[PDB]
């Protein structure tokens, strides 16, 4: 089957070089693949399960000997049905594409998709038999473990030292079938470590009281007459009273069988805190609060809660009021416990202030909410001692909580993740023989868990095990010093001196990423369940709020971060340092192993000598090859997997759209576009001369106003701290860690943004006159409009237009408890922004009812025979009916003698005989720079303007009149600092028409127009790229093939 000559002329040619730019080098784009976490993971798989393959084939399993063997017969049947359906699927042209979608993407080679899927084949085998038995096990010395410890032994502190996941028959000095569990004990207590460092995995026995459906009824507790037919839920909670005469054990019968004897379950010889199921009114028991997705399968104020149990055990937690055990309101329902004294730290929701004067509780709520209302308290053991129980209510009732071996592996100094691992171990230990008790119930099996965590990084992580494994040579008792696993071990020491840089570097970075995504939940789900307490707040439905507490936990002002809560991950980012406020340490450590992963990267590749091998027959890819390493045809095809990933990815996109950017001298001169540093400092470096004539603050305007559009965009607003927006716009900024991340989307569109900045700004503002030329009209006032609502309406003559509104429409939280209003050139046809009360008061009802009120009018026009030239530029009916409607409906001037029945000549003859006999020169055609409300004032007498007023709001708005005889009037002097040239650049100041561009610069047509700018205008031609991957990856706008 000879191909058709159609697409071997139609498919990509290889090139020798993947770009043709000094960043898209094999020796930096080899190295920004392996700095790619999903492109380093595939090379990791091919560069770590060679390692395995020695496992296979030194072991004395036959079965496993077989493995392999029978990995390689799979391969072939599969290769055989692959060609098979390949050929009855293209006939003609099945080897092109046999090469082109199947090969390039595996290596580029019939072999390479064999060294792709047996090398894949035996590594998820290996991964699949680590953690296929349990080893967690109660060593005793001379008969080995015991095949059931008894339950006084193991649960014991002293004791824990011999729960040490050991197998069970395993020989050092022996050649044993089953000996290969050494090696899984060894590599999965590795793992387990990793899951224990990482994650952060505590236990919490916690117990459930749900929400109770009152049979006292809601009236009792909310009246019907402000709280209509109430739900019980968390704003409205409800439990029935303690009586002794029923029966029963949950509710506050369960929590009157609980309190009463709170300290009789921590086990003080294992330390441990186990809670009978029965006293909670779900199955009840221990649950494991990971790092990961605590906040993710479990409701936002348990996860906390269980946070701030953690921290009350180190004396890290804050906020929360303390209360004995023997203080536990018990006898009342349980919400009682809540409410806190008042009288004088603790957050507490004082509802009597917050409702006001506005009767909310009825009975007994309303005689105790006086007293403050809480969410979470501490209740402890004993005055000296440390809160070891969290009682918290949250959705679905009241929880209280307890993290089991906390005052043994928590303490002020930090998490002691040895004496974790040895708590879960015993936990574990627990399950594994059903020797728990008979009240409680296990749900939690630590290997499960840590398969579950680690088959994220299913590659990354086994090879750090490894490389840890043979990194303590001090410890002879590992199966590396097994004769059996002599050579097994000897690969794990063919990869340290060659990857170890690299893969620490990667494992230590990809641990902080999951750390910080984990962490930006903490403030994302606090502040997604105070959601709904700010909208009842926002739709005037205070009163909803009900029994609604705010968490005892603070928030940053100047941050929007959770200090305390991310001490929970600091004692992560503080142990994954040591191998081999949390926000701050984390940033500052993220770029710190970043640098370090981009250094280990490019060391590895130049130890590698990477060399582009030619590409095959009918290929489009240009492929790479090493010779310098352990195995040098699996470490090519990991390279190859690493750019296949690499190339396609929008990673190179990315790149590819910044060398567009690093072209453009122009735009160079003003910003430092690796460093994302607007350049030129403050100075004379180019000042002062034209070419955009501006100092670099002039570009932090730009920048902000970015900014504020990217907030407008924010699902929550509140997750990036408050007050004013200067602050909160560098914390949304530092949130997208755009310097550490060049290659990405969210560098892309800032740039893009920058570059519809500058094309507006360059060339004496060339493209802005063309921007306000074709947004602007003669025939429709334009202004630059700062509108500020203003809930109440009127020296106490401060003007509130200039005056910061801080947490507007409640985007900052609630404001009882823990010149602005810019709108740019806004006309007629675009007046979305503007509130339709402003909107119309502007573009259709200038001229009210209710003098300077016809000032402006007709200054869309600006000149006397302006509007003459116009009126008898009309040709057909409807251009001169929409002239007439907007000189009545819209502009409201009196019209005399005009006839509908009239032909098209008198049509407009008697509106222009019209407008001159009735302006022979009322300042109509002046310009308009003033306040417009209810009245029309101007600049300097904001002592006589009324607000405008719709709907109960008020609205105060500054206007400046914006006409097309200053539309061409910017040029070359309008972007000068000196006053005297406001007029060049539409009567405005220097700051106020760059904020004016930069909202234009917001237009997706104006960003469309600069990026193809800044294409068409690049001194080299477009990208030409000779990888088809690189190709496909990235619209050919930006690139072309040779």
């Amino acid at each position: 089957a000879q191909p058709t000559a159609s697409t071997v002329e139609g498919l990509f040619k290889p090139s020798s070089a993947f770009a043709d730019r000094t960043d898209f080098s094999l020796s930096s784009i080899l190295q920004k693949s392996l700095i790619n976490r999903e492109s380093f993971n595939q090379y990791l798989a091919m560069r770590l399960a060679p390692v395995l393959r020695t496992f296979y084939e030194d072991n004395y399993d036959t079965d496993i000997k077989e493995r392999l063997n029978g990995f390689t017969a799979d391969t072939d049947n599969a290769f055989v049905s692959q060609e098979q359906n390949l050929r009855n699927q293209f006939r003609e042209n099945y080897l092109v594409h046999l090469q082109t979608d199947i090969f390039d993407n595996t290596g580029g080679n019939q072999a390479a998709w064999k060294l792709r899927d047996v090398n894949n084949k035996i590594i998820d085998d290996f991964i699949s038999r680590i953690f296929a038995k349990n080893f967690v096990e109660y060593v005793q010395d001379g008969v080995g473990p015991l095949t059931k410890p008894t339950k006084s032994l193991i649960e014991n502190t002293s004791n824990f030292k011999n729960i040490k996941l050991q197998p069970k028959f395993v020989n050092k000095n022996a050649k044993l079938k089953i000996n290969n569990d050494a090696v899984y004990a060894a590599i999965q207590d590795k793992l387990l470590d990793q899951f224990i460092t990482n994650e952060n995995p505590n236990l919490v026995s916690r117990v459930v009281f749900t929400n109770e459906t009152p049979v006292d009824g809601f009236d009792n507790y909310f009246n019907t007459k402000v709280i209509q037919s109430p739900t019980p839920s968390y704003q409205f909670q409800v439990f029935n009273k303690y009586n002794q005469q029923s029966g029963g054990t949950k509710g506050a019968n369960g929590f009157n069988l609980l309190a009463s004897n709170l300290k009789s379950y921590k086990n003080d010889q294992s330390k441990g805190i186990d809670i009978p199921n029965k006293f909670s009114s779900d199955s009840g028991g221990k649950l494991l609060l990971k790092a990961s997705d605590m906040f993710d399968t479990f409701d936002p104020s348990f996860s906390a809660a269980f946070i701030q149990g953690y921290l009350a055990l180190q004396k890290k937690s804050k906020g929360a009021d303390s209360k004995e055990v023997d203080s536990l309101i018990k006898d009342k329902s349980i919400i009682e416990n809540f409410f806190v004294d008042n009288n004088t730290t603790v957050h507490k929701t004082d509802l009597v202030k917050i409702f006001g004067d506005k009767d909310v509780f009825a009975g007994e709520y309303k005689q105790q909410i006086s007293k403050a209302v809480v969410d979470l308290i501490e209740v402890k053991k004993d005055s000296s001692s440390q809160p070891d129980y969290i009682l918290s209510r949250g959705k679905d009732g009241i929880h209280l909580m307890a993290v089991d071996g906390g005052s043994h592996y928590l303490t002020e100094s930090g998490r002691d993740v040895a004496k974790q691992k040895k708590f879960l171990l015993f936990r574990a230990l627990q399950t594994k023989y059903g020797l728990v008790d008979t009240d409680t119930t296990y749900d939690f099996k630590l290997f499960d868990e840590v398969k579950k965590y680690f088959d994220t990084n299913r590659i990354l992580f086994l090879f750090e095990a490894l490389l840890d494994l043979s990194s303590d040579t001090n410890n002879k008792d590992n199966f590396l010093s097994y004769p059996q696993f002599k050579k097994f071990a000897d690969s794990i020491k063919s990869i340290e001196k060659d990857l170890k840089e690299l893969v620490q570097a990667h494992y230590k970075q990809a641990v902080f990423n999951e750390t910080a995504v984990a962490e930006n939940k903490v403030t994302l789900k606090l502040a997604e369940r105070n959601q709904p307490f700010i909208d009842n707040e926002r739709n005037n439905q205070i009163e909803q709020n009900g029994l609604a507490a705010k968490l005892p936990y603070e928030q940053d002002a100047k941050t929007g971060h959770y200090n305390d809560l991310g001490n929970y991950y600091k004692d992560i980012i503080d142990n994954v340092d040591k191998k081999g406020n949390f926000s701050e340490e984390v940033v500052s450590k993220l770029k710190d192993n970043k640098k370090k992963v981009e250094e280990a990267a490019k060391k590895h590749v130049e130890a590698l000598k990477v060399f582009t091998i030619p590409s095959p027959l009918y290929s489009q890819v240009i492929l790479v090859q090493t010779k310098l390493s352990f195995t040098p045809e699996s470490t090519s095809l990991g390279l190859n997997l690493a750019l296949n990933n690499y190339l396609t990815s929008t990673e190179l996109q990315n790149s590819i759209k910044l060398s567009y950017f690093q072209e453009d001298e122009a735009f160079k001169k003003i910003i430092d576009i690796t460093n994302l540093t607007f350049s030129q400092q403050s100075g004379g470096t180019g000042g002062t001369n034209g070419n955009n004539n501006l100092t670099a603050d002039n570009w932090k305007i730009f920048k902000e106003t970015y900014l504020l559009d990217l907030f407008e965009s924010q699902a929550q607003k509140s997750i990036f701290g408050h007050v004013g927006i200067e602050g909160v716009l560098d914390t949304l900024y530092s949130s997208l860690n755009l310097e550490e991340r060049l290659d990405s989307d969210d560098v892309i569109d800032y740039l893009s943004y920058l570059y519809t900045a500058h094309w507006l700004l360059k060339d004496n503002l060339k493209n802005y006159k063309q921007s306000l030329q074709s947004k602007l009209s003669r025939t429709s006032n334009a202004f630059l409009v700062w509108s500020v609502d203003s809930e109440k309406n009127k020296d106490n003559n401060s003007d509130i237009t200039q005056t910061e509104v801080k947490n507007p429409n409640f985007v900052f939280g609630s404001s009882v408890y823990d010149r602005y209003g810019f709108r740019g050139i806004v006309t007629s046809s675009t007046s979305g922004s503007l509130p339709e009360a402003v909107s119309r008061r502007l573009f259709k009802q200038f001229v009210n009812q209710t003098n300077n009120a016809y000032k402006g009018a007709l200054f869309s026009f600006g000149s006397m025979d302006n509007l003459k030239n116009i009126i008898n530029g009309i040709q057909t009916q409807t251009e001169f009916d929409a002239l007439y409607n907007h000189l009545t409906s819209d502009l409201n001037i009196d019209v005399t003698g005009v006839d509908k029945n009239k032909t098209l000549t008198e049509q407009k003859t008697s509106l222009t005989s019209f407008v001159d006999s009735n302006f022979k020169q009322k300042d109509v055609f002046s310009r308009f720079d003033g306040y417009i409300g209810d009245n029309k004032v101007e600049e300097k007498n904001y002592t006589s303007y009324q607000f405008l007023s719709d709907g109960g709001k008020y609205h105060a708005t500054f206007v400046k009149q914006v006409n097309l005889d200053d539309v061409e009037k910017i040029g070359t002097d309008s972007l000068k600092q000196e006053d005297s040239s406001k007029d060049k650049r539409l009567n405005l100041s220097l700051e106020e028409f760059l904020a004016a561009i930069a909202l234009e610069a917001l237009d997706p047509n104006n960003q469309t127009q600069a990026i193809n700018a800044l294409i068409s205008g690049n001194k080299k031609g477009l990208v030409k790229v000779g990888d088809f991957r690189i190709f496909s990856s990235i619209s050919a706008q930006w690139v072309r093939r040779f």
